[PDB]
């Protein structure tokens, strides 16, 4: 009796998963659980290893996958996943999750994964006591961000913005783009109604370049956790990162939400929640099909989600989630999830297929070397044209 769970929740990302696995083993003492993590932030490495496994005809029993175009445009369109519609009926999940989330996991009459959480992409992290020590406020717009960072440089803080490796630069970019475009024109990139070469979308790169000039110059070789660490250390004032950062700071670093660290929407994005969702499905050919199905039933349940998510920094995907199980951050995110305008993340798989996502890092490289907004815009448009962005 075995179950092989594939994810990128290695190292200090693992507590939430490990808690779920312990729950699973209580319920199913027969099963030996193989925790098959591929180490690498945002699944860049996991994507590559999964590709080798799937094309080699050696699927894991289940794998971490983002709800939306990431899921649909890769293993679903390739006819490598089982339709979970019957399981959804069995478990009452069509009423348990918000309709918009069901839509992201649904395609051509099937339902293809089970959401375990909701993460938010557009969060700015800072330390209220450090900000007071520097005599500044948290910025609510990109203009105020840039002005505050200049003030901070004058006060001796060389790199007021913490930043890491390539994907985290893309991560920062999607917050900047959302602020510059607003939610409607953000959405219009992904349905092809707004071109990347439109002046409105070229401006995202202009603002992004200015913001980049506030960042640590060693960013390229740092993990997302190391970039958060710079803020905790006061070697930076701000970091733009998903709320897995809240999980890190509380679960791993034991910081108190609200006093030892704080949060706001990314500048210019207040009232908009840029979401992503980690989900698990059922690959065809799974060696341990029933054990995988029982894992899906667990990760889709209130018991599972309210055990794991408080550790993770995400909120539950289930509508019936108990807010008393969440700290001050989780409760704040829960409120915003219900009240805000929702849009999807690019970097975390909601809005664009992997064909585009995987090439966007190249676009980002060419912005870092040229610092030319038009070149970056033109590059993103060329990729969009090559992959037929909007066709799925
Ligand atoms: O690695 C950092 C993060 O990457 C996201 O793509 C993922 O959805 C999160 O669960 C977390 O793992």
């Amino acid at each position: 009796m075995k179950l092989e769970i594939f994810s990128w929740w290695a190292g200090d990302e693992g507590p939430a998963l490990e808690a779920l696995i312990r729950l699973y083993k209580q319920k199913y003492p027969g099963v030996e659980v193989i925790n098959a993590t591929v180490t690498g932030g945002a699944g860049v490495n996991a994507r590559a290893v999964l590709k080798t496994r799937m094309l080699g005809g050696d699927p894991p029993d289940t794998f971490q996958v983002h709800a939306g175009m990431e899921l649909i445009g890769t293993w679903v369109v390739a006819n490598r996943m089982e339709d979970l519609s019957a399981l959804f009926r069995q478990e009452g999940w069509l009423q348990a999750f918000p309709k918009g989330l069901i839509d992201l996991i649904s395609y051509k009459g099937g339902i293809w994964s089970v959401p375990v959480n909701i993460h938010r992409s557009n969060v700015m992290w800072y330390l209220p006591a450090k900000l007071k020590g520097w005599g500044v406020n948290p910025p609510r717009t990109w203009d105020k961000f840039l002005a505050t960072c200049q003030t901070l440089k004058q006060k001796g803080l060389e790199a007021p913005l913490a930043l890491g490796e390539n994907w985290t630069q893309q991560h920062l970019w999607e917050s900047v783009a959302l602020a510059v475009l607003g939610p409607d024109d953000w959405n219009n990139l992904w349905n092809g109604k707004l071109k990347f070469t439109d002046p409105k979308a070229v401006r995202a790169w202009e603002v992004f370049g200015r913001v980049l000039d506030c960042a640590n110059k060693d960013a390229a070789g740092l993990s997302w956790q190391q970039a958060v660490d710079r803020v905790v250390q006061g070697k930076a004032a701000f970091n733009i990162m998903g709320d897995w950062a809240a999980g890190y700071m509380t679960t791993t670093l034991k910081l108190k939400p609200g006093t030892d660290f704080a949060w706001a929407p990314s500048p210019g994005t207040q009232g908009v929640f840029m979401m992503l969702s980690d989900s698990f499905g059922l690959p065809k050919g799974a060696k341990n099909r029933q054990n995988a199905i029982n894992w899906l039933r667990l990760v889709g349940s209130k018991e599972g989600q309210d055990t794991s998510n408080p550790l993770k920094g995400s909120i539950a995907a289930r509508l019936d989630s108990d807010p008393s199980k969440y700290n001050a951050y989780g409760q704040s995110a829960m409120r915003d999830w219900r009240s805000n305008r929702i849009v999807g993340s690019l970097v975390h798989g909601a809005v664009a297929p992997e064909s585009f996502m995987s090439q966007f890092g190249t676009v980002m490289e060419i912005f870092l070397q040229t610092r030319n907004p038009q070149a970056a815009a033109n590059a993103a448009q060329a990729i969009a044209d090559q992959v037929g962005l909007g066709r799925l």
